[PDB]
């Protein structure tokens, strides 16, 4: 579970110049893949056709050896789980929220999730704990730890693939390493399509897929791709020795 295939897949929103094409690429169940490249490289259209939002112009998608098209559209939602880095939450209970997912789970079991996911530590210091209100979809919450709902909250539906935003970094670095934990928890033994731009993430990742201009030009691993000088060690070497500010990430792989 979580084998992913794109064959020579074409896509255009507007049906006039294409915006993928001919992307190829094989991903084995559970799997860490770091899409890198830049804004409008083609990195939110591979991502829109794999939650199929839209079908491809031509090629096609496998998802598991079954042509996508093919899945009963519930059964293919269900199965792939998607963490952003501005998450927005429901206006229940904190424990509502992670019940979406698994509805059926007992109380315990929420506890369990949040505690292998390290949320459940900032949900005890909640006023009400698991029983808080989340008014305004998670207004008073922090940015990290509605992040760190979300994992917890995808932990719990147990899906076949992943599809991740990095860790926001505008946060404490308590919070931080939290969810860097969270997400690691999340990621285990799950196929998990990241959406790239931490160094640590793109060095330590199974498989790179670089993009540029909606094609990809290189794939493969960091120490296979860094010891040719093409784009990736464009990227990857794109802010080396500037000082500022989030020195964690490729600030060209997100603007």
């Amino acid at each position: 579970s979580g084998e992913i295939e794109f064959k020579n897949v074409w896509f255009s929103y507007d049906k006039k110049k294409p915006v993928l094409k001919d992307i190829t690429f094989h991903i084995k169940p559970g799997q860490k893949v770091a899409l890198v490249g830049p804004t409008g490289s083609g990195k939110t259209t591979i991502v829109n056709l794999l939650m199929r939002f839209y079908d491809v112009d031509r090629g096609q998608i496998l998802v598991d050896g079954i042509d996508i098209r093919k899945i009963k559209r519930s059964s293919l939602r269900s199965s792939i789980g998607i963490v952003l880095q501005d998450t927005i939450l429901f206006s229940t209970t904190v424990k509502e929220n992670l019940k979406y997912g698994n509805p059926g789970a007992t109380d315990e079991e929420i506890k369990e999730a949040a505690k292998l996911t390290h949320s459940d530590h900032f949900i005890k210091h909640l006023p009400e704990g698991y029983e808080t209100v989340l008014t305004d979809n998670g207004e008073d919450l922090s940015q990290g730890q509605r992040q760190l709902l979300a994992i917890t909250r995808a932990f719990l539906a147990n899906p076949k693939i992943l599809i991740l935003d990095e860790a926001t970094s505008n946060v404490d670095t308590k919070t931080e390493k939290s969810i860097q934990a969270a997400m690691w928890k999340l990621m285990e033994g799950k196929t998990s399509i990241i959406i790239a731009h931490r160094l640590n993430t793109i060095k330590n990742a199974d498989l790179i897929i670089v993009l540029r201009d909606g094609e990809i030009v290189e794939m493969g691993k960091h120490d296979e791709l860094i010891q040719k000088r093409g784009f990736y060690y464009e990227l990857f070497t794109s802010q080396y020795g500037l000082v500022v500010e989030k020195e964690a990430a490729l600030e060209v792989l997100f603007q």
